């Protein structure tokens, strides 16, 4: 137990680790989508607006 | 030794995904200010030309 208390903390504590940041990596890809689409349908919008 | 690394580690997800929140929330912040940007001037675009 005093070498599982190394072998296998630091493991746990690893594959939180990567998960908590590819969490955070799965979030800014959905960023990237939220703020593309913020200009893809302005502009559409604007195109309409300014021939109404 | 094990259960303070499972503590220590599981806790970091835990608090990973409240910043996936995060991002998910100020992206659609900043979008609404894309659109509601775009939307006042396109009205001054299609004023400038009626006026004209």
């Amino acid at each position: 137990d005093l070498d599982l208390a190394k072998a296998s903390a630091t493991d746990q504590l690893k594959k939180a680790k990567a998960e908590a940041q590819v969490i955070i990596e799965q979030a800014n890809k959905r960023r990237s989508q939220i703020l593309d689409e913020a200009k893809a349908e302005a502009e559409q919008e604007r195109t309409k607006i300014v021939a109404q």
